[PDB]
């Protein structure tokens, strides 16, 4: 079996957990792939170039995750894929030496959900404008709250309706899609987000693997909740299919997946 090397390019990156499932999917498809893929978590300076250090480093693919997402979309050669109306990029595979965006945040959040009909988005990075595209693509109404006039331009396209001050309206999904829960707070003043749960069907995090804020609120109120790490396992399969040239189709890469986790 001859070598190929990838990654995830994240800062921060050490909480990711890509590694782990990425590898044990490597280890067990070598045979199939007829090579052996290693993946290594990259920590990027900001003032780095991740299309240069994709080339730099010889990736044959890789991972992006915050806050890198919507800037692998400029540097791609090509994009493929449902990535084209995210403007964003979580996966890059090498493919007759282009680099090839694909976005899978979209399906990954999509097949993790265990009946809505809207949904409120917070934040406005390149995972919300991902979940923005895929939950417009399924006819939930989207609304999306926001600091800033920033990304509202795309969202705008999609149909979604912008905020920057809390809709006095009920939800079935609160998606918080802000960095906020790495910092370790909430991503709205609690009483704000007090209203939303007790009317909701859904909070969910984007975030894996401990009881964050906004998590921990909805708890506290009884409101259904869920994190991250179903998305996180659908979303590393569909990437490990891009990985593989989609022999290896996801759902085979789930399965290896979900149980090592």
């Amino acid at each position: 079996m001859k070598l190929k090397s990838f990654g995830v390019f994240g800062n921060p990156i050490k909480h990711s957990k890509s590694p782990l499932i990425h590898n044990a999917c490597f280890l067990t498809f070598q045979k199939e792939l007829r090579f052996l893929g290693h993946y290594h978590p990259i920590l990027l300076p900001l003032e780095s170039h991740i299309k240069s250090e994709f080339l730099h480093l010889g990736l044959s693919g890789a991972n992006v995750t915050l806050p890198f997402k919507e800037r692998a979309f400029q540097v791609c050669d090509k994009i493929k894929g449902i990535a084209l109306e995210c403007g964003a990029v979580n996966t890059l595979v090498l493919e007759n030496d282009e680099l090839v965006g694909y976005n899978t945040d979209a399906l990954g959040f999509y097949l993790s959900l265990k009946n809505y009909q809207n949904a409120l988005i917070l934040g406005a990075g390149g995972s919300a404008k991902a979940l923005a595209c895929e939950l417009k693509k399924q006819g939930l109404q989207v609304s999306v709250l926001n600091r800033s006039s920033r990304g509202l331009d795309f969202f705008q396209r999609l149909g979604c309706d912008c905020f920057m001050e809390p809709p006095k309206s009920a939800f079935d999904l609160i998606i918080n899609a802000t960095s906020a829960s790495l910092h370790n707070e909430l991503p709205l003043n609690k009483e704000v987000l007090k209203g939303y749960f007790k009317e909701g069907k859904l909070a969910y995090d984007l975030a894996y693997g401990f009881l964050t804020p906004f998590l921990s609120l909805a708890k506290e109120l009884k409101t259904p909740f869920q994190d991250g790490k179903d998305m996180l396992i659908y979303k590393a399969a569909l990437s490990f299919e891009k990985f593989s040239a989609s022999q290896i189709p996801y759902s085979k890469a789930f399965e290896v997946m979900r149980s090592v986790f």
